[PDB]
């Protein structure tokens, strides 16, 4: 973590470069970084929530460009891997029924939707993650939309909570 103090001295640049892991979409963290300095971690949070309010599935879209899938732990030091596969360190990798239903769902998702299978896996199981994957094939495009933009969304604020500090 970096403290509220310094987030709010950095440079437009490095500040950007911080909030960059949190989410593939640059106008939000564009949008925080012209905001500060920032009177506390709550009103970061709150502004933080406010500029995701208006996502929708073109946002989704382009967040998920290279979302990794669950069932898929990357490799790399980066930011990018590395926060993958703490989030998806709930899933267990040894069971073989288990990895081979989550690459088939994925694949029916794909198929499906057009994009990546996107889902909080922070505390998961891959049974829960299953689970939730079985129920959301059966959306229509729009309640998919919306329940991966929610997802995304709580996502973006924990990578967030866990890079500035008060």
């Amino acid at each position: 973590m970096i403290a509220l103090s310094q987030f709010n001295s950095l440079s437009k640049d490095e500040a950007a470069g911080l909030l960059a892991p949190c989410v593939a979409l640059p106008a939000w963290g564009e949008t925080l970084v012209s905001l500060r300095p920032f009177a506390s971690r709550h009103a970061l949070l709150q502004t933080a929530r406010e500029a995701m309010a208006n996502w929708g599935e073109d946002e989704l879209n382009a967040a998920l460009s290279a979302h990794p899938r669950i069932g898929e732990k990357p490799t790399g030091s980066q930011a990018h891997a590395a926060l993958s596969r703490q989030e998806q360190s709930s899933v267990d990798s040894e069971n073989e029924r288990l990895a081979q239903a989550l690459r088939e769902g994925n694949a029916r998702y794909e198929a499906r939707f057009g994009r990546v299978f996107l889902i909080r896996a922070k505390g998961r199981s891959g049974e829960e993650i299953l689970q939730a994957l079985t129920r959301r094939l059966q959306h229509t495009a729009d309640e998919e939309v919306a329940e991966a933009l929610a997802q995304l969304r709580e996502i973006t604020m924990l990578r967030l909570e866990g890079a500035i500090g008060e």
